């Protein structure tokens, strides 16, 4: 239940970060 989750989850911040920490 953690709310950053949450909050990113909806908007594409989720994908945003993950590729971002991915690509490396």
């Amino acid at each position: 239940g953690l709310n950053a989750l949450k909050k990113v989850f909806q908007p594409i911040h989720e994908a945003i970060k993950l590729i971002n920490n991915h690509v490396q």
